[PDB]
């Protein structure tokens, strides 16, 4: 054996590639103009507390912006605050408050209805995208890293603009959204705050994924958007966990008043320079479905801030989930189904173990510990840090401090927000090689998750294991006005025989959707 | 209608692209050496307080570095500080203090003079570039996010190295620049600080835009740089707004002494491996011009920290701006023309509305509110967050706190620094399709800006609306020694008929300048 | 002279590149599965304090993950802590604690032994890579910015998860690694903390550089890993400099107990879709060598927090370093050879000057001041800020505060961690153009470094100037099982005549190694 001959190259700086008449060109520009925005009012008066069906109906010729936005404005009254609380860096909005407040939405484009679930869509998408991309969707794009929020915490998401490390990554007042706090009298136990939130609608077939440069829709003879409006305090208002309550009150009481809503769209004539618009335009419109869920009361007997190994290992196992084709990705999370406190972070469990069954293949990922489950999820787009994901004790030295008495340990204890595990069928390493993304092949799946919860010793709460699927799904816009959508399914043999793609395509006009 | 047939591909990791003799090559390197730096002294002794004309004159054969740097050193005495003030995280330099201190500069290259205005150039460029790119221009590249700077504020730009979230993005002591504080006696009301600032000169035709990998200049038989030196305390020294004054003093008094200045260049022989240097070398050298300005006294009757809707809507409208060709970009800002406090941030207004007239087309962008104006500016390179841009109350909870009395509300209130709106002619969405970037066509423009200011109720100040143009302008270096510069102008018909560019060029050597 | 004609293009958004059947394709996927992890125990019981030889021996067929990980777990008892110290944000691990604890490692692949020095490798690599890449190697990837760590410091690397600006970039508890603090009784002067660290092995031929997507090894009939285990407290445990000691104690006393260690690998069967594995696979496996070192006692007579110009200019000059070929990069650092405090940061000097001799060419880089040395090092991958690199006083206002008495100046004074200067032979700008990266040409090098140290006046310590080389070195895996490694050397004339590469290759499957 001998090493093979390797050819040589002489690297030199790009500065020596001299700009000349042979390699320089002057650009002019056309673009999507900003003189083209219009405000669409709903067909009837929106409910003053934001609870009820809301409908928009507006035909639009030519091009319509692919990421239309909903603009809500309202007053929130927060009661049962201890008298003369400063509330510095302690009040704000929850993450993606518009889409979190819409359990279901129906969009009609030229007689074709699209039914989707924005609250579910954004619940997954918020953990699975570039933060700067998410900041263009919502002014409240930052997601909670920890299960309790306190004023001093460094990345406290209710920090004001001047008190935040990055005001873009805060949901506090004086950050990305307009607000006004009503005057607070001395001795007052309540506060009124006006809000305005301009957020992109996360619902099929909108282009929330391509919010950087969204492909517009064309020639909408019929265009309706029907929302299940659930803009209730629990889906919007956030209060830090160290805000003190009035004596004899368990939780804060919040009321939404003066609720208004409009849809903001861009509408413009296509320029002649780009040429004739093609007969059939394709749009990436992912189908998210809850494949299975199951819950149980989880009772902690031992301290969650104590020895990590002695934390109560709660187990939930789904029923068999029948699927007629293979999704491109799955998402697993264990969350508190009925929250105790309405305005605190979403209580997710720290998943410490995961075993998966697919048809006859059993015990997949059984060997994996938290670090590898984090690595797995991160490799499929999970956008947060291990301190959050793990659900482990985040401030052990603060709690272990002997100055903190035994009765106040739990109060001081702050945990990571919890786990969301994204996995693809290729990660499973199935000996059945026909089980591949977008394969037209039926399968049965069962998911068991072992997890730890942040509740104190002698207390408990209900937790639900959820398994979602993210299927590749396209929407087709035909020249005659018709809209259709379908899954992109092929036989195992087609996909196995297809050409390899180890890199991006050299032709930059090409797009490779799904997988 | 039926969905079209789509071809399939099988994606696999880059790890499976095995390195072999067929796809591996070994590199060696040549580069711009670091043994090549020269210090050029000015022709005469520089003024000890940094006020006056400063001239460099140095012929240089072969290749000269495209981004030459000015290195200033001086002592600053700050007086009227309250006795025994700690000054922790409260003293530093303003952003780009070298270029901010040069209102005009003349560079001569082989008989061709280039006249530019560095203070204007950098005032725009600081808001319109990648932060890491800007950190290579100046050690004081961080721009103010808020109109008042206080010691506690999280991104306080006078935070010391150990107290900063990112010492690169601070302008404090113990960050990117050398300094020395003279010993402070107990009871002293003044402090002396030595500074040294090594900053790239932002003046045509220097390659401040391509600071990463600048294209060098060749064979400078004549090379002169003539600066209007205005290195005043007001253009350099920063003092936090919560530093307390001596009794009976309105503002701090600052004196510059021991001012020295040199120019740092790289000069080297071109390597033979890159081949013959081409006959004509092209350089990107943007032309920034103040197209129009107008000002007025703006009196606030209502509190700026009060109801945002009731903040005084000040209006300024430019005269008709005649232009013989169409610039690629415009910039609009409303700024305080005579500052009250000399060492505080530049007070910009929060622009809440913008009406633009171009020829017979009137009322463009009238529908746009702050979020969309921010989106517009950000899409054309604006590099700061909404909390800053908006000019809105940044710390509402701190101010609304009942512990803060009515007389101290204003003192506690901190606002966003204010708006800078970048827009292209394509953003306007004009009926007249001949109005395109780099079109050789005459136009008349008028700009009206509606804005709010940060001054208290019963006070006011003078604010000037400025409308800048950023024209595409190239500098040509001919083999015989001649330098020329010209705008890159073409007929509307030429530009309309040109080939479309939806993506970057596949050939990596190709540059596409302007647009 | 006249400007040349330049061709025009019309730029337009990527949204107008409509997705159609002509430019869209649907992907399916294969990937490196997560069902494939194995835990390998060592051949004998690991030493309970982590001191001794540790050997792994495990044959592995098919594909083995190119970046195998070592997982250490242990208990650390820290004694001599002042009674009832809170220890908030004051205890954690040093950077890369696994690899720092291994002075030498031998890896056997099918009879071919690779001897490397992980502690040296990571000492350089931690300063010379993308932080997000480094975070995948170790949970303690953040490197010290300053020579002293205090609790209040903004980027204090022992900040807990909830107290960190970025928990990924902290080495504190409740961040990237599992831990447990044993209960602390009132009046206790010691604390016991369990740790678990899962860290990639940095040793030839592992793919620690390509940690994102590592190329796996194949068909290991013999696979042994022999470690010089030096998992001692000084290489792992970190204690903040403002933690107070028990009366009559000079330093903290720490000992390791319950030490265990395993190796985590991925092992899987290559999928048939990628085709036949090529005969010879190439791996990038850089060779780092200590070319020369020299030391001396460095006594500071004047205050390091005083006038920067009056700080003692210590000089160290290496002996002549004979090398038979030209390395692609060099690294220079001046470090404290025997630390005074065992659990504080590594004390590096601030290098203010650097003279280099190569053969008959003397005084290279003699003109360069600290800003240019920082620029030089950063252009070759140095990943930290000037505040750190310079070694200058980081908190001058804090120290110059008259409230701080003359005797407490040094205690308050915090300095940048110090300099690491990376330079290539092309940076030197030698007359002798045959001295190029990977040239098979012998040379003699001498390096002189002028530097300042952070020790107080009337004290001193031993500092060693180290000069490392980073040679391009490839490992070849032959189909018959054989492994070889060699430097990639060519004649000067071969490299000079090779084709120019001003940009990346258009073919994305091509790799260009070294240079």
């Amino acid at each position: 054996n001998t090493p093979p001959e390797l050819d040589t190259v002489l690297q030199a700086p790009y500065a020596y590639n001299w700009p000349t008449s042979k390699n320089v060109k002057i650009a002019s520009r056309i673009g999507i103009p900003y003189s083209t925005f219009q405000t669409i009012q709903p067909v009837s008066d929106a409910p003053n507390n934001g609870i009820g069906q809301i409908t928009f109906n507006q035909p639009l010729g030519n091009l319509t912006g692919g990421a239309p936005r909903l603009r809500v404005s309202f007053t929130a009254e927060i009661k049962n605050i201890l008298a003369d609380s400063s509330l510095k860096d302690q009040i704000g909005l929850k993450s993606f408050p518009v889409n979190r407040s819409i359990p279901v939405a129906v969009i009609n484009m030229n007689g074709k209805t699209f039914t989707s679930y924005p609250a579910q869509l954004i619940k997954l998408h918020q953990y699975n995208a570039d933060p700067l991309e998410l900041a263009l969707l919502s002014p409240c794009s930052d997601v909670d890293e920890y299960n309790k929020i306190k004023a001093v915490s460094m990345n406290n998401p209710y920090r004001q603009g001047t008190e935040s490390t990055d005001s873009r990554m805060s949901r506090g007042l004086g950050c990305n959204y307009a607000y006004y706090i009503h005057p607070r009298a001395a001795g007052s136990t309540s506060v009124k705050i006006d809000f305005v939130v301009d957020e992109a609608l996360v619902a099929n077939p909108t282009q929330y994924k391509n919010i950087k440069d969204p492909v517009p829709f064309r020639n909408l003879n019929t265009f309706k958007v029907i929302l299940d409006g659930q803009f209730k305090p629990e889906n919007m208002i956030g209060i830090a966990d160290d805000v003190k309550l009035v004596a004899g009150k368990a939780d804060f009481e919040v009321d939404i008043t003066g609720f208004k809503i409009n849809m903001l769209v861009q509408n413009w004539v296509a320029p002649l320079e780009i040429g004739d618009i093609p007969k059939t335009i394709i749009y990436n419109t992912p189908l998210i479905s809850l494949e299975g869920n199951i819950s149980s009361m989880c009772l902690n007997t031992k301290d969650p801030y104590g020895i990590p190994g002695e934390r109560n290992k709660h187990i939930l196992t789904t029923h068999s989930m029948a699927m007629n084709n293979v999704p491109s990705m799955f998402a697993v999370m264990v969350s508190q189904e009925t929250p105790t406190k309405k305005f605190a972070p979403d209580q997710l469990a720290g998943i410490i173990g995961l075993e998966i069954k697919v048809d006859s293949d059993v015990g997949i990922f059984r060997e994996l510990e938290q670090q590898q489950l984090y690595e797995l999820s991160s490799s499929n787009g999970y956008n947060k840090r291990f301190s959050c994901f793990s659900g482990a004790l985040a401030n052990g030295l603060t709690v272990a401090d002997p100055a903190v008495a035994a009765g106040n340990k739990f109060k001081e204890a702050i945990f990571g927000a919890g786990s969301v595990i994204f996995f693809r069928p290729s990660d499973l390493g199935l000996k059945d090689y026909n089980v591949m993304a977008n394969a037209n092949k039926s399968i049965n799946m069962q998911v068991q998750a072992t997890f730890v919860t942040p509740e104190a010793a002698g207390t408990g709460a209900h937790y639900k294991l959820e398994v979602f699927s993210i299927r590749d799904n396209l929407t087709y816009s035909f020249e005659d006005g018709t809209f259709m959508d379908d899954l992109t399914l092929y036989t195992p043999d087609q996909l196995l025989r297809s050409p390899l793609k180890l890199t991006d395509d050299n032709n930059k006009l090409m797009r490779v959707m799904g997988g």
